[PDB]
């Protein structure tokens, strides 16, 4: 689907101009309508934002609008005003205008700004052309300025409550600057206030909230508030860096509500364990199943919180999952092919703010004691913060030998050769014998490595000990969506020196930039196939993150999910990860199936949280230990490209290994 | 409407980024289809053009792009600038996954990056124009679009065309006086100035011919009445650019290989700005003089001031010999004895204080001053209320003369060489133009140009002053307000008629010189959108945007008001329609209209915030000076 929107005509002055902007910036042209037009008549439903472009025309024709304002002033519609006159901006916003200290019709100005709703990533300042010599300086208290002149007069602002937006120059003039931008910030700001519109079915649950001026030791909350067994999740910011990873997440199934899921490939069968001890087995595919329930369980997010997870699922995709996205069953996993626990009660770390938030759900009119947890959990944080504040291996065994494996790299080659694939990534499975358990080979994995996207899953079946980096999805609740793919990857060097090379040489080779590039290009296309025209974008491309075992290569890639899609679905696209698979993903994956010669279970998947405002926060499952039966299993691979040594994307695999082989350790 | 797009998708991981390429480039998603999708069923017809990914495609008729059908890698691309290429600089970087044709493109590895069929709308693209590692992705996409546009416009003509060059090229003026008669009704759209890029072709003609016709208009019975060769004359209460729009469809003929411009003979004449009535404007005022005035040219002489030969155009009716053969032959044998050796002096008057003498001796403006500065006054009011951003405030002149209108416009044309002069000398009055102004030129293709003039500059007395006045007009603030608004409204009028994202400003605030006065000038082109005709495009267009002011429907209410009488075919526009459905149409200014007796020549400015009233005034006699010079 898309946005239709309402192009308010006068005297059709500029009103074609805005047409193509619109057009180019969103791929979707609007629908004109005149100024004098009935709007009681005209279904101002289906039309999902309204732009008002300016005069001057009849003096009559003005009037009327004026005298039917409240059509579109409270309508509920975002709405954007453009250039507006005294009586214009007097119908539609309500303020005091005067004449500008620079008074030229036409006037070209630079506009400084705060960032923000329709000058969303615009330089300020920024050249614009202003048409009307009237502008505001005392505004009502309602409304709030955005941006202003370099005469020092309001050039934008916005209506506290309802979404309407006014800009006081032309975005579409010859003379403007980003005026295309503004006009897709405006369709982006549609489609947010068109997702946060609820409606549906009254939610089930009824979320507490709870903040405690605390933060204790991670691994202490971990001992201290979970069981010692029994399900569990640690979602573990095991490394803390502004503006890439703050919050840490802990919560057991001993709640109320709470549920365990899993799901089978084979059987195509959703098991839900509940409270009772009871499990239920419903028959419908998993992606499907899960969107269902996210939106029955729809709780709107609290904005008292600095994160978007509100309680929802917490688990892991198994790459088996493909079967339901674009890819075959040809190997059943030994291991669930998803696993979630649904949170009603949860732990959140705020290792910036060096706070705790704790979350706990009750059945809509009922007591089922959140309160009283959440009470009772704040005073152990409060008690634990005081005690404690904040090759493969010697008996390794590759699925494939260095043999086996330097001959499927040829096979990988050749398939290169014949343009079936343009990179495949060549992934292996190992699996080593442990006497150790779950919580203190995780202490030493976390040790090893903190990366941004740690976690502990304790699961009935498996244990699954994950030090990724590695972003698959970030989702906003708005339908703001984020992927940053890795491809690329470098040894950590012996001295300062040796790093700083090893950095430059990631950065700057040929033959890594095409690998990270092809990903890039077919994320891309995953997330255009969910994402508004206009709004997929790469804000970074080929930045070097550095971590304990490895530099990395990676780049970001933006995108805006289109009306009607919801968060599963976006996943379901995108899923397996592009970084884990190769170009193109369909035809790359029928060739894993057949060299591979099995599963990789939770390996290459997708590992986080679903929360029922719709956001959500998965990582790409590397670096990672799935703990069952006293086998430790971790899988590794690399890239393959047409300029690949074998030998040197064998010993890539074994260099990936250090954290799971040395923790193991 | 719009033009509507099939992708296909071959399933490759590609097709989804194209979606968003093709988008954003022309406003409009493409239809996926996937390939394994039985074409029995598909509706070729309703599709416009197809994009394929890494049978009945390429014979289908339709415009194709294949895209990319030594991995990961980046190239330079080098290429000759056609077709997909259009605009985009060489090199420019590309990422490249991966006979009888015309290779376009090659790469710094030395592969072709583009190739074409030689006669089939089939192109293609050996890199991802949609990669992230690419640059011009958007633009190679919209060109694809333009191409298909070009190709639906290209697709029973009730004359055959006659052609013959002669390789002489006498004196245009010689031309005029030895080829036409002299009384009788005759045009000449006359290149006075010849500079390359801007003016290379002069068009004479008469209404001898057995084919030719003459239309006039009133928009007050809103009656079209049109002369035949036998004498009759069929009247019809209709619109006028409804009735061009039918004939020019009607009359269709296509484009001469060998002639190097596309005027194949047509329509030529001028529309008057009363026509307003019938765009967007509303009838206030009656004109004295017929609303539209034109020719049907069924024999012209065409001079190629480049290349120094003629070229001679004649219409046959498809079955007939008319005389069309006989006539080349004539008209040839008569220019050849024109053709003698070439005979100029600028004439100096145009210095600010002396070119602001008056509107000569017997001459008396609608407006005299006091009025004229009162109506100054009044749009200043009106633009302080925000009625209206720009006035083009204009005021007309007459003034007796006994003067005939070939040896008036033999004056004219040595006083103020244009490119785009016209002497038409009609039934009713007679036009002595010396306009520099482009209104629409629009090629066959549906190719759109208008170059509005906006922001003014008097020649220096002397010529240090006249090269400060000169670079005063190039930034000055004011002319660049002035000109920008003009070009913001031309673009909203062209965006009416075009395709999405075709609409562009190649120049900016170009400051052009003539005899009488330096002029501010920015370039708009676009593409016209599959089903508007050419005629459709200028009356959306009409009248020029230049002469108006803006916003142009609520400050053609304001001029009404205070003009208080008609422009008539001052302030309209002039120039051929051609058969082929290209047109070539200047605003008229700086024109003589010369009838009964007397001569009127209107003559106007821009009103701002800023406008000085004096100055403003002095303007509009400025402007009158080539005029009043050549009358005296
Ligand atoms: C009104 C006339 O010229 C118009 C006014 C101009 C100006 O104000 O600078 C320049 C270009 C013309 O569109 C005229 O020449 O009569
Ligand atoms: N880094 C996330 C939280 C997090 C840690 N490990 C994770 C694993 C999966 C998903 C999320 C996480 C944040 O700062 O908000
Ligand atoms: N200058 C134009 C022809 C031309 C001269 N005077 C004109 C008046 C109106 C329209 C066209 C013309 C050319 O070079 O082709
Ligand atoms: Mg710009
Ligand atoms: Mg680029
Ligand atoms: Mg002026």
């Amino acid at each position: 689907r898309h946005m239709r929107t309402l192009l308010i005509d006068n005297y059709d002055s500029f009103t074609h101009n805005l047409f193509q902007y619109i057009g180019e910036a969103t791929g979707q042209p609007p629908v004109v309508v005149p100024n004098d037009a009935d709007w009681s008549r005209l279904p101002v439903e289906d039309f999902d934002a309204i732009v008002v472009s300016p005069g001057p025309g009849s003096p009559d024709r003005e009037r009327d609008f004026g005298i039917s304002r409240r059509a579109i002033t409270d309508s509920g519609l975002p709405v954007l005003g453009v250039c507006l006159g005294h009586q214009g901006i007097a119908q539609l916003f309500g303020g005091t205008v005067g004449l500008a200290p620079e008074p030229m019709h036409g006037r070209v100005s630079e506009v400084r700004h705060t960032g923000e709703d329709v000058f969303r990533g615009l330089p300020s300042p920024f050249t614009a052309v202003r048409y009307h010599s009237l502008a505001a300086t005392d505004l009502p208290d309602e409304l709030e300025p955005l941006a202003w002149s370099d005469d020092g007069v309001v050039m934008g602002l916005r209506h506290r409550e309802k979404p309407l937006w006014g800009v006081q120059f032309h975005p579409e003039s010859i003379g403007s600057d980003f005026g295309r931008e503004i006009m897709a910030n405006f369709r982006d700001l549609a489609l947010a206030h068109h997702r946060a519109r609820r409606h549906g079915a009254d939610s089930p649950y009824e979320l507490h909230v709870r903040r405690v001026d605390v933060l204790p030791d991670a691994e202490e909350v971990r001992r201290g508030c979970l069981p010692g067994e029994g399900t569990t999740f640690w979602l573990d910011s095991s490394s803390v860096l502004e503006g890439a990873s703050r919050f840490s997440f802990l919560g057991d199934d001993r709640g109320p509500l709470a549920e365990y899921l899993t799901y089978r490939v084979a059987d195509g069968v959703v098991s839900v364990r509940g409270s009772d001890g009871t499990t239920t087995r419903t028959r419908r595919p998993f992606f499907n199943y899960l969107e269902e329930q996210l939106e029955r369980r729809r709780v709107p997010v609290a904005p008292e919180l600095p994160f978007e997870f509100n309680l929802g699922y917490v688990g892991y995709l198994g790459y088996e999952l493909k079967a339901e996205t674009t890819g075959d069953p040809a190997h059943r996993s030994p291991h669930p092919d998803a696993a979630f626990l649904f949170a009603d009660r949860a732990i959140a770390l705020d290792h910036q703010e060096g706070c705790c938030y704790l979350l706990a759900l009750d059945r809509r009119g009922h007591d089922d004691g959140a309160r009283a947890w959440l009470r009772e959990t704040a005073e152990t944080l409060t008690g634990l913060a005081v005690r404690a504040p904040a090759g493969f291996g010697p008996l390794a065994r590759a699925r494939h030998d260095k043999d086996a494996y330097l001959k499927r790299i040829d096979e990988c080659l050749k398939e290169i050769r014949n343009g079936e694939s343009y990179e495949i990534c060549l992934t292996n499975m190992v699996t080593a014998p442990t006497e150790a358990t779950a919580l203190p080979l995780y202490s030493a994995l976390r040790a090893i490595s903190p990366v941004p996207y740690g976690a502990l899953l304790e699961f009935p079946e498996l244990s699954v000990l994950s030090a990724s980096p590695e972003r698959f999805l970030t989702i906003g609740a708005d339908g703001g969506v984020e992927s940053k793919p890795i491809k690329g990857t470098r040894p950590r060097g012996g001295t300062a020196e040796e790093d700083e090379r090893l950095r430059a040489d990631l950065a700057g080779r040929e033959k890594d930039r095409a690998e990270n590039l092809m990903i890039v290009d077919l994320v891309r296309n995953d997330l255009n196939s969910v994402c508004a025209i206009g709004s997929v974008h790469v804000p970074r491309l080929f930045e070097v993150e550095t971590y304990a075992p490895v530099h990395q290569l990676v780049s970001t890639i933006r995108g805006r999910l289109r009306p009607g899609t919801s968060t599963a679905a976006c996943v379901r696209a995108a899923f397996p990860g592009g970084s884990m698979t190769g170009a193109p993903k369909k035809r790359t994956m029928e060739i894993i199936d057949r060299l591979e010669e099995g599963p990789r279970g939770v390996y290459s998947g997708a590992l986080g949280w679903f929360a029922l405002s719709g956001a959500a926060d998965l990582s790409i499952v590397i670096r990672t230990i799935v703990l069952a039966d006293g086998q430790a299993e971790f899988g590794v691979g690399g890239a393959i490209v047409s300029l690949s040594d074998q030998e040197e994307e064998f010993t890539e695999t074994v260099v990936k290994a250090r954290a799971m082989v040395t923790a193991l350790d």
